[PDB]
């Protein structure tokens, strides 16, 4: 729940002297690789030395080189310092002491270079009582400066508390010195500070830095292009720690090949049960119901495995889902993702109890639709249209370079949402269902808010993706998928 052990803005040299200085044998942290933006670096310390293992992420999930994919870092960690043997080099190493960090730039309070007015400034449009920042020293360099609101929703004040640096300690001019930021910060929010005249200045949560009103994304985007997009984006990827649900109900052993990837998992308390089966394990599928928070819900889902076929299309008639969106060609750069789980055009197949007719193949040049009848086998009276709309589109590596497909797609997938009566969630997926699978969702969020409440509404782009987060790990993988779904929501303003 730490998550310390990643550090943002080191570099292999630094990583390694600080493992060897400040480290011992089984010391361990995580960074973002130079030699390759993008990916990222384990670097481990082990009988005396470092050693660097790549972590890959191309959009849909973190490879470990020489081990296993998962849904996010935090996973990857917790996974190996409780399966030491697992994680070889071919040695074996392990991750038994995260190396934490003392840079605070991926806290949610951490402002960095702010004055004094500026700080009055945010915390008094958008904070509340408890509301917190830290920022650098106005007029002592090198120090810093704690700024919370307290008072009632002249009621309300604003309080600074110098925090001085001291031989590389934090103190706030008596007390306990602290070797990080972050340590203070943790202090003092289990003990708060109370003034002489008895104001108790808790710090309840950071100042919100994140939501905008939606006629101010253009604004916004160019602050975060001169960069301001991978800070915002690793501070959302330092709060994974708090989304560590349990997902017992996938890792049974009568459930693992259900899975396309043994550790990318959904939560048992968002999990899609399937009912009536045959009586062992009829009820699994690595899928999970994303509710926002009539209102569009939606079903993230891996890609088909051969044996999970099956499952799906009992999925999709037991939620009553009437679209199913495939953000994946069927093969590309020739790994299978999805496999092929709907008849040829104007065939019919039989998946276990479940009847799918394909009636119709429309080709647009972004992605193919196909009219499916679905039905129960041997039942009348369950029939039910169901739309599927194949987008391939999509570039083998990184994001879009244009957004406008992507939205046009999600723009006819709502509108024939909206048109059926009753119908269920709308289902998202294809390879792991978690990197292409939540950029999908988070945009149509968006753009959902902005399609019924114009451009005057606040959209908070991490908030949105945190709450998706937690009814599925991992949902939107990288960082330009995260610059993406900026894009997009931009580009779908602009053409208002």
């Amino acid at each position: 729940t730490s998550r310390r052990w990643f550090h943002p803005n080191i570099t292999g040299v630094e990583a390694e002297n600080l493992l060897l200085t400040r480290g011992v044998d089984g010391s361990f942290l995580a960074r973002p690789s130079k030699s390759n933006p993008g990916d990222f670096t384990l670097s481990v310390r082990r009988n005396g030395a470092v050693t660097h293992i790549k972590i890959q992420n191309t959009g849909d999930y973190y490879d470990l080189y020489g081990g296993e994919k998962f849904a996010t870092l935090a996973e990857l960690v917790q996974y190996y310092m409780e399966h030491h043997g697992q994680l070889k080099e071919g040695d074996v190493i392990e991750l038994k002491y995260p190396l934490n960090c003392a840079d605070p730039t991926s806290e949610r309070w951490f402002h960095g270079h702010l004055s004094g007015k500026e700080a009055e400034k945010l915390l008094t449009e958008k904070g509340k009582h408890g509301s917190f920042l830290v920022r650098e020293s106005q007029s002592h360099p090198g120090d810093f400066v704690l700024s919370v609101r307290t008072g009632d929703d002249g009621k309300s004040k604003v309080t600074h508390v110098m925090i001085r640096c001291q031989e590389l300690k934090y103190d706030v001019g008596g007390g306990e010195r602290f070797d990080s930021l972050t340590d203070l910060v943790e202090h003092y929010k289990k003990n708060p500070m109370v003034e002489t005249l008895g104001t108790v200045l808790q710090l309840k949560q950071p100042l919100n830095t994140t939501r905008i009103n939606a006629a101010e994304i253009e604004s916004r985007v160019r602050e975060l292009s001169k960069q301001g997009f991978w800070e915002e984006f690793e501070t959302l990827q330092q709060q994974e720690c708090k989304l560590l649900y349990s997902r017992k109900e996938g890792q049974r052993q009568e459930n693992k090949n259900k899975n396309r990837y043994k550790n990318i998992l959904p939560f048992d308390h968002t999990r899609v049960v399937l009912h009536d089966g045959d009586p062992p394990v009829s009820d699994y599928i690595n899928a999970d119901i994303i509710m926002p928070e009539p209102k569009k819900s939606y079903i993230a889902t891996q890609g088909c495995l051969q044996n999970t076929v099956n499952d799906f299309w009992r999925m999709v008639f037991q939620e009553n889902s009437r679209v199913i969106v495939m953000t994946t060609k069927e093969v590309e750069r020739g790994k299978s993702k999805c496999v092929k789980y709907w008849p040829d055009e104007y065939a019919l197949k039989e998946y276990g109890v479940m009847r799918v007719r394909n009636v119709k193949e429309s080709a647009a040049h972004d992605y193919t639709l196909r009219e499916l009848k679905l039905s129960k086998v041997g039942q009348g009276n369950t029939e039910r249209t169901v739309w599927q709309y194949h987008f391939r589109t999509w570039p083998d590596h990184g994001v879009p370079s244009d957004p406008g497909g992507v939205l046009d797609f999600l723009e006819e997938v709502h509108h024939k949402q909206e048109s059926i009566m009753d119908a269920g969630p709308v289902v998202v997926h294809c390879s792991a269902g978690i990197g292409r699978t939540g950029t999908f969702i988070v945009i149509d969020i968006l753009i959902d808010i902005i399609r019924e409440k114009g451009v005057d509404c606040d959209i908070d782009v991490p908030k949105t993706i945190q709450m998706v987060r937690s009814q599925r790990s991992g949902m939107v993988q990288t960082e330009a998928q995260y610059r993406f779904i900026y894009m997009a929501v931009q580009h779908y303003i602009e053409t208002l």
